[PDB]
């Protein structure tokens, strides 16, 4: 109700992806994809949070990784990331209120912009890492001049969001630390449960839920 006020007064929402808009982890199911899915499975676990240099465990990750372009391609085609229950409908509700939305992540545009057109988001509105790839296909690195290739990169992103736009009220939405450390520059953060509880962030957040029906705040 209280938060129905909030939710209604932003005029830009900022969606996590992973654990968030998705039930997956798009760098591990690339992981899964190319077979390496135990190591950077952890290696993820363990830069969760504002744990550790975001870029440095990027790195490490796809050194294990080297995805090449084709192995991308299988993934969006083949194995493409579950919507979380709910959001196909709450982003519809907030485009039809004229909410701009934002899909930010640390994760990689190819993956994201697949999902972002499932929501009928505009690439323009997807912030994420971008993959470089040889004339071949094979893995090359990633583009780190990225705001979201560095720590504190979504508080970044909004920043950058708020000087273009000059958005009144921004809420980002997400389930990690790294989601509740960008408010500020955000206006209001709401931590999200839905997939899985990280109690860190339910203790700490004003706003907090389990479930994208809760923001739905008149039936239709
Ligand atoms: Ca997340
Ligand atoms: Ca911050």
């Amino acid at each position: 109700s209280e938060l129905r006020k909030l939710f209604y007064s932003a005029d830009a929402v900022c969606f996590d992806v992973d654990s968030t808009v998705i039930r997956e982890e798009g760098i591990d199911e690339l992981a899964k994809i190319c077979g390496v899915e135990d190591a950077v499975s952890e290696m993820t676990r363990r830069a969760m949070g504002g744990a550790v240099p975001f870029k440095a465990a990027l790195t490490e990750r796809l050194a294990l990784i080297q995805p090449s372009r084709e192995q991308v391609q299988r993934l969006i085609a083949e194995q493409p990331p579950h919507l979380t229950p709910g959001i196909r409908e709450l982003v519809s509700r907030l485009q039809e209120r004229n909410v701009q939305v934002f899909l930010i992540s640390g994760g990689f545009r190819s993956i994201v912009e697949h999902v972002a057109s499932k929501l009928n988001i505009p690439a323009t509105n997807v912030f994420a890492n971008r993959l470089k790839f040889y004339f071949n296909g094979e893995y090359a690195g990633f583009d780190e001049t990225q705001p979201t290739a560095e720590s504190g990169g979504k508080g970044k992103v909004i920043k950058l969001l708020k000087e273009k736009f000059h958005f009144k009220k921004i809420i980002m939405i997400g389930d990690g630390a790294t989601d509740m450390e960008a408010c500020p520059p955000a206006d209001a953060f709401i931590g999200f449960g839905g997939n899985v509880i990280r109690q860190q962030v339910k203790d700490n957040a004003k706003w907090y839920i389990t479930d994208f029906v809760e923001l739905l705040g008149e039936l239709e």
